[PDB]
């Protein structure tokens, strides 16, 4: 009679804000409440959560991202189409886990590398590969996500060997600062992120397509949908109703403007007519 679903996140801008639109999408629209959880950390944290279940100090439901799944499943970075991505892990998570990917929401937030316009056109840079022809004299600042993930720079650097003079770990907010500031050169912008809005930089080509796609999904325990059917369509609600541009202007609202996440969540369903006003 008091049922409750976890949802969980990993801590940065976009995922608290999507994991709050799932939130207030069931509470909108089933009679289930939902405890909304943070977990520290980053590669397969949500994941191992989610194996546990919310019954169990994990979580129910959140939201994935298709080329973070894939690479665990492969065990090596690969690349892949959005298709390629999304039902290699669709199929391999419900057989494996009887863990159900629902539909995509519409946007792909993939690791890019990307240097100031200015130096771009100074060094006549469009791709990752001249990039790595001159990396021996820049340096890199990038988070320590993507430092640390197997689908992340170590091996992108092996692909391209990339030399940076120095290649320092930062916090997400402080890179950008740090990049037009000059005192790195490159950073590991991720493609929604909120600050590309108000910072003059170039996102370079992937030239070798060393990265896979990484469309996000709302992803939950087959037991929970067992529990409650509903779910599965009131979560597909979401489906393809966020943009690339739509989610970098949320995070913006965020990071550039200093709103909440759960206001930026609700407002932004409440605009799209998602969820009823008042
Ligand atoms: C480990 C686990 N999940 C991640 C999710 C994301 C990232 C890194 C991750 N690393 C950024 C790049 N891909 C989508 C977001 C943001």
């Amino acid at each position: 009679a008091n049922d409750t679903v976890v949802v969980g996140s990993i801590i940065f801008t976009e995922g608290i804000i999507v994991a709050n639109m799932v939130a207030e999408m069931i509470e909108a629209h089933t009679d289930l409440k939902v405890v909304r959880k943070l977990n520290l950390g980053g590669y397969n944290v949500n994941f191992e959560a989610i194996k546990r279940g919310g019954a169990n100090n994990g979580i129910d439901i959140y939201v994935e991202y298709t080329g973070h799944g894939l690479v665990d499943i492969l065990g090596f970075p690969a690349t892949t189409d959005p298709e390629g991505a999304y039902e290699t892990v669709k199929k391999e998570y419900k057989r494996k886990w009887n863990i159900v990917w629902l539909k995509p929401l519409g946007f792909n937030n993939t690791y890019t590398l990307t240097v100031k316009d200015e130096l771009a056109k100074q060094y006549n840079l469009k791709t990752f590969s001249d990039l790595a022809k001159i990396s021996d004299k820049l340096i890199l600042g990038a988070t320590m996500w993507f430092l640390e993930g197997p689908d992340g720079y170590p091996g992108l650097q092996k692909l391209y060997n990339f030399k940076f003079k120095h290649t320092k770990s930062m916090d997400m907010g402080i890179r950008y600062t740090a990049i037009d500031n000059n005192e790195v050169q490159v950073i590991d912008a991720w493609a929604t992120d909120g600050l590309l809005v108000s910072h003059k930089l170039k996102i370079l080509e992937d030239d070798k397509a060393f990265f896979p796609p990484y469309y996000a999904a709302p992803i939950i325990r087959q037991d929970v949908l067992d529990k409650h059917p509903e779910l599965k369509d009131v979560l597909n609600k979401l489906a393809n109703q966020i943009s690339l541009e739509e989610m970098q202007k949320l995070n913006y609202k965020v990071d550039g403007e200093g709103q909440d996440p759960a206001k930026v969540a609700k407002e932004f369903l409440k605009e799209k007519g998602l969820i009823l006003q008042v």
